[PDB]
């Protein structure tokens, strides 16, 4: 009673520069993309019949092809378009999973001002999206993820960690003043696909730095929660957003061997291990979408 | 109304290195090891009371005390104690999930033998283990997910791919002769905890590289199926099994422009984009255990 | 006749991150740190005598120590003092090689202004030093390399290719526009130690920056001789950059079998393999300094 | 006075897979080769007049037209034969350094055989050379660099510290019993390019292995010498080895806090900082070859 269960294909990092010049002024998009069609491929995986299977060769294709016939904005609205345009072509298809991020980029600055066309990396994380469409017609549903991934950030005070859990193997000081640093990897869920992507976006990123720097933090778990919980107030349209970050541990290196005070001055900023710290918060009032998340962050 | 959703805190990536030592002839365990704890820790990130939370820094503290206490044999072994000690340190805790990853090591060569203290990295993909355990006496539950990452294989011949679906974006060639190269990740379930972890992840992985070989590929689709179908069938202990691949495109370079043949012998190893083709193969007589699955193989 | 030849050692990626909190609007250093010590180390090596080997451990010691009792400021400084501190504590030394990396942090915007204590990684490049310092007392002699490393930057016109030579594997087509992008590594080595390093630093970056964008390139090899120029030009108490930049290939995608066309817009950003060129910039009228570069960037 | 300096340019990291399929027993080549050239290359640069210039891409294509031309057996051969070609086909080249990894791949194993087209990654350090040809006909020299990269290896006793220089920031215990684990970069020099290349590199392989494994160590500088003086004086055709090592630092976790001893069996391998020790073993006898070093292992 052995059968294929659970099942999905596609091309992964297609990268994608998209450039706009139509006037001496140009803008890029650089953007990674994967792309994963589910649906009837039984026979692909069993008999080896590959009727039903569009070529990953050709999904990647059409990235290319759709970045100049759709044109390249809010990255969104491209792995929709994506999302819809392998339905059409894939009678087998039941959904497609799309996924991309983006890196960011700055005008080079030249006497004040940015140059037309040269550019350098803004090198402070990557924004995501998930974008997941199912059916088609009056059945066709569509999910929309937004995230960004590897914001490192740092506070150097306002960061306690006390009144913990104490058993025979715990050896951790209780402190009032510690660093608290991570690199922040979020993604959250939009409750319909009716959203200005860059505005929303922009107020997410802004707001979950503030809280991060202006809380008064008794726990990186309490940090967490409070800027998701602050994303919801302010944007209705969000439904969940979950937070994963790290304890990037600074230690505070005893310098008394050596003769020398340490009044949190001089730190070892540790690779590994790390505590991980990982939250979700959510609307009570909206149901759940476990479509929206199905192989992500991968597929096992 | 707005509230915490689902969480889980602990260690990650804890670098344990065992060493056998009873006789002159060491034996090594290099071992990556990540805990997460679930359970009560709501007022922790709404209020911040601590009160509840084991530090993750205790759960580090935790991996080298059981090491040397418990002892490292099976990976899937020491992942269990670890969940049932913290449920036994944490009383707010519902449940944990221990992830464990092992670096093989070969005996150092001198004259024919194997060195008793001296060793190499054996270089051929990483064993991994993910346990959940889940309640305490009567009401414990437990999984075991065992698995193999970054397990570097290729054919040169046997594979082929043709007669898949074209539309208008396809420039892909059909063909009956191809490199099938991937870098395989694989997951499998165990029915229970009564196994010979060893013997079993031995025999698992040998059919996979022997399948691997051996079937005529119509489709890295259905060499994946073939693989996980064929563990199956070996293992009745093994209730399903979930496989991802990429297709690690070899193109044949183009000669032609230089006057010269190319039969299937010079080849462009791209790096990306590469094809990724995931599959699932499970009993159908079973039921499933998303518990296992939960956060596998990542939060969000 | 075997002899031990050029040897050094030390302590390699010391992460220190230091913190200046006399005044509530904290300032952070974030480093990483390498020390080797060269001078006479024979019997180390040879008959295994430790005599004269200051433990690599006590140069990571250092690095803290020194690190709250001189202070961080620039980090050419900072190397310098290092250098000859392991001078004066380890009689066997002949020389001390210090090289640092520093990441920059950019304060949290809040409200308009930067949070007092909490950062977020800037993401555009490394700055780096190399200082070496050899003998003591009136026989002392010091170096400083400074440099910029994974400084990712990219023209989308102002830069062409043609003229080139053509042999019988050449297939490249002449090309008046085309995408120049780059992760530029670059070295530059001071003539004396007596120089305001901050000053010089943000000036250079900005001369490589502002020459990259607006120069018109017909090779990136001129690109770089154009850079190095303004470099040399502008800094007269600099004797000699060395620049290191892959041309990262953005190919211009065939839409044609889609039926479109593409006039500069689709590009497939390619990761491997990439154009390696390579140059330096020298002041014709002074000497060089093999001691400033020796085992620069590795010993082998 | 400020002029163009030393340069160099060509194409890095081009991935070549050459398979050997006369019979149905296939052998795999798999290779990462850059080429780079030097030469008057000063208009280029200065100018922008790349008539001298032959295209990095152009040297991409020559690699894979060779690979079926001349074939691909040592990686010394190969790279010589591109360092030819070059001086053949770019007149104002003086000069090329061709670099090169190998990949090891093994046969799968199927009822004790090694398949005929069914391979695995070795996984076990890569195998590199380093090819420097200068000037033509009678003018032409030519220096060949092999060596080994990433070879992680360990012993798990048989290592001690002790005895060394003890200064006020001194802390570390002198020791007569730790791990010593690394993981090998070398790369030595032939004195002429008449060797058997691959009866070599397994001679030199090994007894590296064997010596570390076997050589009771006072120091890792020890250590490495006693490596490389054992290969010297085994391959009189060899010049001089160099070697690096970081001391990768598995540190005894103290279990004195939790009621346990620690007797050498449990430890926590940190990843930074790690003792970096680097050597040369020469032939007193022979004299050096800076040309064959040059720009190895960078340019700057
Ligand atoms: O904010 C924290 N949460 C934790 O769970 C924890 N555990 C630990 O060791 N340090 C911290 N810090
Ligand atoms: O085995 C394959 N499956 C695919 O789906 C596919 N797509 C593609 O382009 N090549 C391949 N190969
Ligand atoms: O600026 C360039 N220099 C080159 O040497 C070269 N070679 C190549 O293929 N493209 C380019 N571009
Ligand atoms: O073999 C070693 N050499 C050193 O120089 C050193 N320094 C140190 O701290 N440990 C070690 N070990």
């Amino acid at each position: 009673a052995i059968v294929l269960g659970r099942n999905q294909y596609g091309k992964a990092e297609v990268r994608v520069f998209r450039v706009y010049r139509d006037t001496p002024r140009h803008e890029v998009r650089d953007l990674n993309v994967w792309t994963a069609l589910r649906g009837d491929f039984t026979d692909a995986h069993v008999t080896g019949d590959q009727s039903h299977v569009l070529p990953t060769d050709t999904q990647k294709n059409t990235v290319y092809a759709l970045a100049k016939k759709e044109g390249i904005r809010a990255i969104e609205d491209f792995a929709l378009t994506l999302g819809d345009h392998f339905l059409r072509q894939v009678p087998a298809a039941t959904g497609a999973r799309i996924a991309i991020e983006e890196y960011a980029w700055d005008r080079i600055d030249v006497d004040g001002t940015g140059h037309d066309h040269g550019f350098v990396r803004r090198g402070q994380g990557t924004r995501t999206t998930v974008v997941t469409v199912e059916g088609r017609g009056d059945e066709r549903r569509a999910w929309v993820l937004s995230g960004i991934s590897d914001l490192i950030i740092a506070k150097t005070t306002g960061s306690e960690f006390h009144g913990f859990l104490k058993d025979e193997y715990t050896t951790l000081e209780e402190t009032h003043d510690r660093i608290l640093a991570t690199s922040l990897h979020t993604r959250w869920r939009y409750l319909t696909t009716d959203v200005d992507w860059d505005k929303t976006f922009a107020s997410v990123r802004s707001i979950l730095l503030r809280q991060f720097a202006t809380v008064h933090s008794l726990a990186l778990q309490q940090t967490l929660y409070a800027m998701g919980s602050a994303v919801l107030e302010a944007h209705p349209e969000i439904a969940e957003i979950r937070l994963s970050a790290p304890n990037k541990h600074h230690f505070l290196v005893d310098l008394q061997p050596f003769g020398l005070d340490n009044p949190g001055e001089v730190f070892y900023a540790s690779d590994r291990p790390y505590g991980l710290i990982e939250a979700s918060v959510v609307r009570d009032d909206v149901p759940e979408a476990p479509e929206a998340w199905l192989a992500t962050p991968g597929f096992c």
